[PDB]
């Protein structure tokens, strides 16, 4: 069905004159000849000509196969003995797309081709990509979307498929679906019983995000053991980018490597805390300024024409925070390639890292000053607010602008609404323009294509379609799961139905991103992982603010939704710096209890993998050594 191609080779050569393109595109073919690749040229689309690639030889490929399992056995990726190159057969789909992708893009020291898509050499390669098996997802589509749970056997039909980063990502969703019954169960039950604010509630919601996160972690160590991925980092692909000082030859390893010295890229890193302080202040001023827009229009402005003017600061957000984040992912990749980073897992997780700012101011400081900022201040900010008079100016005239005030009387309504939005309607509208309107918008630019050899033209056409389809990564899902996380760790007392409407989006998430993957993305080469990576900081750091942002909402609202209703003079700041204190030490210590708990308990993957480096070392013994 897939005509037994194994990736695809985009060629650009629009963009490029026909001599140097034909001397490239001959280059390609050599090096996809000399590493074992047996190849087929046609037609990709009017600038580009596709490049379909294929092992030459069954033969060629135990061997390759050999090699790869070899090179992570001695590795210590994995501890059993590679078996022979003759029974060397790929044990998935995703094990013998990995060894291809190797074979096409490590370096000719490292024993394959070096194409570098979008690189020096490679410039006009554009992009090396599987193809999807369409079946097979329609059958898991169908299948699971039946279901409750995924069973451990679908878990792993996604890792062979799609290789073990993604897996990992499927696995914690499920993992963090199964366990937001019980805050879902325990919030429908305090929201029924006594509300929000309760310390009940807020209680149980940090011991159960301690609890949810120190499990995954466990569970990342067992299925990095079951998935043969645990120490994957030693054998982590080198980037084409990497720019070495000096190039030493190891003597284990008859090569050279490139060294750049730790403590200058140490140096070079301290340039992580301007940037973050920079992407503070640009985001924290657009939306706090944006936020007193809003307050100005909404609840002391009183002149006529208010929804049309109360749009106002929700565009200004909608148009200015993507643009100002477009501008700070531009700084943050530079900053991240004048660090060298040798790994492109590197690469990666530093630029996550780096993002992870920029995700958290975006996605809680309008929650954040809805509740510290408006609720205990604003009546005493509102006089200040005058000025932003002018906002509403060009659409009125300047004695109506004026004689459009009123009595604050702040909403006490307008925290629990924000809240809402962010954890009910930002999840709808989020499936939407995630799901909906890319499926929606490579429909349309296909139909507009397709309206204004014979055998194959079916096939062709369909890979030329695939080549249209988005470049899936799935670190933007999980920074979306994490970020909800985030809303459930920080402010869930506000209005204890969150978990609920987290578990069944999450329910609709897999099935959707799963969707999303196999119809609307490109097929992904197999790239392997042991963890879901940063986002698992991220998880034990928004835990942990949660527990100081919970303690503290609980104090601010005993006396219910007004708590102080725009006057800070019933919060007394000892009591409230007590209560955080006693809060987030409590949240320590039991952190600490938790983790120290399941630290005894090791889990059957991770045993087994101890006893069988014992084993391989009594077999080596056995063997050799007498
Ligand atoms: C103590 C909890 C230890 C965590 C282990 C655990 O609870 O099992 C999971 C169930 O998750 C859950 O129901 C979530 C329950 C939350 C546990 C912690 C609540 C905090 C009190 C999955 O286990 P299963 O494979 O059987 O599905
Ligand atoms: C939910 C039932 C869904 C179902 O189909 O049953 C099995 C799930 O059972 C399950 O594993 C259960 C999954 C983990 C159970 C977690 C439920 C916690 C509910 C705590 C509420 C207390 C709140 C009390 C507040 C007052 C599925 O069969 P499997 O074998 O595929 O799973
Ligand atoms: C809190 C930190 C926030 C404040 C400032 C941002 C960080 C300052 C460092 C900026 C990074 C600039 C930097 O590292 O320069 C490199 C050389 O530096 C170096 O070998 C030595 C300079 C390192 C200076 C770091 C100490 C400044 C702060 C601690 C005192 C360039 O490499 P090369 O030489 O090839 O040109
Ligand atoms: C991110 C996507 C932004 C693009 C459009 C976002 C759509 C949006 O803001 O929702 C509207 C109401 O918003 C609001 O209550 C605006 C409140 C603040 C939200 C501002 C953006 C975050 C629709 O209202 P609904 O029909 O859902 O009721
Ligand atoms: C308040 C903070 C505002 C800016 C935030 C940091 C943004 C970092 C900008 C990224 C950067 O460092 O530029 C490199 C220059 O290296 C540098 O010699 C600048 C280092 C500054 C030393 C202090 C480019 O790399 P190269 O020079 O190789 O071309
Ligand atoms: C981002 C902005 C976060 C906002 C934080 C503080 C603003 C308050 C600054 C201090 C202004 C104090 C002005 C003042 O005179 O008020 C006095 C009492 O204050 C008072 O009860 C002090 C009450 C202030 C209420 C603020 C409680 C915040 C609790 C933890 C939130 C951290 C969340 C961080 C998550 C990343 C007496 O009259
Ligand atoms: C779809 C594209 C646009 C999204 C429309 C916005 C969705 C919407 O307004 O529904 C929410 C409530 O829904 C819900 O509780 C249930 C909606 C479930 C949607 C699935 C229906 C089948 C709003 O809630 P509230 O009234 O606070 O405003
Ligand atoms: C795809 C993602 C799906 C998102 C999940 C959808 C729904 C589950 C979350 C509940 C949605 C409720 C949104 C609308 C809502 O808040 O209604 C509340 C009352 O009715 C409800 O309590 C609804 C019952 C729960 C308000 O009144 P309150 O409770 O604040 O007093
Ligand atoms: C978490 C941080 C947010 C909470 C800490 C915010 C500090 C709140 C504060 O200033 O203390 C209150 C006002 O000061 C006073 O009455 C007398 C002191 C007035 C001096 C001005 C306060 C500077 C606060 C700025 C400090 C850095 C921020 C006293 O409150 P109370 O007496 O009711 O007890
Ligand atoms: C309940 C009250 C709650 C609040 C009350 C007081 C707060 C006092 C501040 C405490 C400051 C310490 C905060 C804390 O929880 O420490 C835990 C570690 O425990 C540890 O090392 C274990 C050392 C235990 C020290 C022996 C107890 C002191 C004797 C006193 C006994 C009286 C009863 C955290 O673990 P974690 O994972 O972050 O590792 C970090 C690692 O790098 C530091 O060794
Ligand atoms: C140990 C962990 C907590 C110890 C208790 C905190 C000790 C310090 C107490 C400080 C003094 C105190 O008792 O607080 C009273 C009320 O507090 C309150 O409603 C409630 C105080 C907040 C309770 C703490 C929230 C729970 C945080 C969950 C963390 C668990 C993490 C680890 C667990 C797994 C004051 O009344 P007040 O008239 O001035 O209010 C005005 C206000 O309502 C303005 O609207
Ligand atoms: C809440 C339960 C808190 C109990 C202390 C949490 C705990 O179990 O720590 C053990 C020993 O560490 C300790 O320093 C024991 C200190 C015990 C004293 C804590 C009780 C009151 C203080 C495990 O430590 P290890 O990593 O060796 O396994
Ligand atoms: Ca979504
Ligand atoms: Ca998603």
């Amino acid at each position: 069905e897939n005509h037994h191609v194994d990736y695809v080779i985009r060629f650009n050569y629009g963009d490029i004159d026909t001599p140097e393109a034909i001397k490239k595109f001959e280059v390609l073919l050599l090096e996809l000849s000399e590493v074992g690749l047996q190849t087929e040229v046609r037609q990709g689309d009017e600038n580009s000509l596709f490049v379909f690639v294929r092992a030459a030889s069954k033969k060629k490929l135990k061997r390759a196969v050999y090699q790869s399992r070899v090179r992570d056995w001695l590795y210590g990726v994995r501890n059993t003995e590679p078996e022979p190159a003759s029974s060397a057969k790929p044990q998935s789909e995703a094990e013998r797309l990995l060894v291809i992708y190797h074979l096409i893009t490590v370096p000719k020291a490292e024993g394959g081709a070096g194409i570098t898509p979008r690189h020096g050499e490679w410039k006009n390669v554009d992009a090396i990509f599987p193809l999807h098996d369409e079946e097979t997802n329609r059958q898991c589509m169908r299948e699971w979307s039946k279901k409750t749970f995924l069973s451990t056997e679908d878990l792993d039909r996604i890792r062979n498929t799609f290789g073990e980063h993604v897996g990992f990502y499927f696995a914690f969703l499920q993992s963090y679906f199964r366990f937001l019954m019980f805050p879902a169960a325990f919030g429908f039950s305090c929201w029924l019983l006594l509300g929000s604010f309760s310390i009940i509630y807020t209680v149980v919601n940090c011991l159960w995000c301690i609890v949810f996160i120190e499990y995954w972690k466990r569970q990342e160590e067992d299925l990095s053991c079951r998935w043969q991925t645990k120490g994957v980092s030693a054998v982590h692909e080198k980037r084409a980018e990497f720019k070495p000082e000096k190039e030493i030859r190891d003597e284990s390893t008859g090569e050279v490597r490139g060294v750049f010295p730790a403590t200058k890229r140490m140096y070079r890193q301290l340039l992580q805390v301007p940037f973050a302080l920079l992407a503070a202040v640009a985001l924290g001023a657009i939306i706090a300024t944006c936020f007193a827009i809003e307050i100005f229009i909404s609840e002391v402005y009183n002149g006529p024409l208010k929804g049309y003017l109360v749009f106002i600061p929700t565009i200004l957000v909608s148009a200015l925070i993507p643009t100002m984040s477009a501008v700070l992912l531009t700084v943050a990749t530079k900053l991240n390639d004048y660090e060298n980073y040798e790994t492109q897992d590197a690469y990666k997780v530093a630029l996550t890292q780096k993002i992870f700012v920029v995700n958290f101011i975006t996605s809680y400081l309008p929650i954040i000053l809805t509740a510290f900022v408006y609720v205990p201040f604003a009546s005493r900010i509102v006089p200040y607010l005058d000025v932003f008079h002018l906002t509403v100016r060009p659409f009125v005239s300047k004695e109506h602008a004026i004689k459009a005030r009123t009595e604050f009387s702040i909403n006490p309504d307008r925290l629990r609404k924000q809240v809402i939005y962010f954890t009910v309607t930002a999840q709808i509208v989020g499936f939407a323009l995630e799901t909906i309107v890319p499926f929606v918008k490579q429909r349309v630019f296909r139909e507009y294509k397709e309206y204004t050899d014979e055998d194959e033209a079916r096939f062709l056409t369909r890979v030329r379609n695939e080549a249209e389809l988005e470049d899936y990564d799935v670190t933007d899902d999980l920074r979306e799961m994490c970020i909800q996380f985030g809303y459930l760790a920080l402010f869930s007392p506000v209005w204890p139905l969150v978990p609920v409407s987290f578990l069944i989006n999450n329910w609709v998430e897999l099935r959707s991103d799963f969707f999303k993957i196999c119809v609307e993305c490109k097929r992904p080469w197999p790239q392997r992982a042991d963890t879901i990576g940063p986002w698992l900081d991220s998880l034990g750091f928004l835990s942990w603010v949660g527990s100081i942002t919970s303690s503290a909402l609980v104090y601010m609202f005993s006396n219910g939704h007004e708590g102080p209703n725009g006057e800070p003079t019933t919060i007394r700041c000892w009591a409230l710096l007590l209560t955080i204190f006693f809060s987030e030490h409590l949240y320590l210590i039991v952190r600490y209890a938790v983790r120290s708990a399941l630290a005894k308990l090791e889990p059957p993957n991770t045993r087994r993998e101890r006893i069988e480096r014992f084993m391989m070392r009594k077999r080596y013994l056995d063997t050799v050594l007498s």
